[PDB]
């Protein structure tokens, strides 16, 4: 009959699906169904294993494992992103007080600067009323020869 | 007969496989399968759905909520990767305006410690002439008693 | 017979959730499932195709891209991630560079101080004996004056 035929061929298509979504392992049944309907009865081998999709462990197995991968990717990078931004957040700091320095640096050089110009013209006075002085004295040395 | 259990658990079957890729919820017929072949005619209790796989809500729905968390966790990390190197070139063009202006303060530094050596050389000279001419001016004034 | 129907029934839920895990595309044979248990043979449209949950790609070719895209986001973030890092540790050496040539700066700096110091304190001196020895000539000229 043809009913007994659809009723063979609806288990065997069953079971295949059953095994797409929770796996198979090497020795378990596994059915091929032919364009004619012809079902063959065989026994996974390595092969079937080890050439399949997701190697035999099914859809909800590969997509829980996903789903561990998924989250374990964001937890990683997460923290290597948090490890990055602390390393730029000391950059920062040392920055600052590196800029801190340098215009600390420039004001003291200014104010070593200045007191050189100061010292410079008052030495310049100094030795222009040193020097006027001594042509004073020659002067009256001069005469009284 | 044979062929009407067969028809049974091939029905059986296909609406369990639906059910994981479509989903479940308390109440919902669920059917058990016995490895005899026996078909048990449940409903779908809150621990049946809470310690299920996805919790009843079938393959389908998991990977396209899945998909949406993998897209949503790329344009996260994406946006907080493009802050990090938006500080990183912030910090960059910070550097090497503080190492520009560390290069003028280096040159000034030189030329206040140069003005510092010459004004050093030129009162050494002065004081020179100076005890020079003092010395002349006092024998001048030993000589005339 | 009820048996016959049910056999009918069982073929076509096998064959619609095999297409739920391989697909199917536009012309493909897929089987519509009354609740009344009446089954009708249609021919998947561009509609059926292109407004399907996965667009008639299948559950195992979806999960495989899925795992292709998850593989190929973890190693494009990590060599960004890599690259964000190569720059922070050259802005270290750098920045510690500079905290060096500062850290000069300020020594020969505070050496230039302390040479005009001791150059003011030394003209200080040498000006403070030249107005004495001046003083003590102008002393000794406005005496052999008065006669
Ligand atoms: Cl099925």
């Amino acid at each position: 009959d043809d009913v007994k035929k659809a009723a063979t061929v609806a288990i065997a298509a069953a079971y295949n699906n059953g095994q797409e979504i929770n796996g198979f392992k090497a020795g378990e049944t596994i059915y091929d169904i032919d364009e004619d309907g012809t079902i063959t009865k065989k026994d996974a081998t390595a092969a079937d294993v080890e050439a399949d999709d997701f190697k035999g462990l099914g859809l909800k197995k590969v997509v829980t494992n996903l789903t561990k991968t998924v989250n374990e990717n964001k937890q990683n990078v997460d923290a290597k992103v948090k490890a990055a931004e602390s390393e730029i957040e000391k950059l920062t700091t040392k920055l600052a007080d590196t800029d801190a320095a340098l215009a600390d640096t420039d004001a003291a050089l200014d104010a070593t600067t200045n007191a050189l110009n100061k010292l410079g013209e008052n030495i310049t006075t100094f030795a222009e009323e040193t020097k006027t002085n001594i042509v004073k004295i020659d002067e009256k040395l001069e005469a009284a020869s």
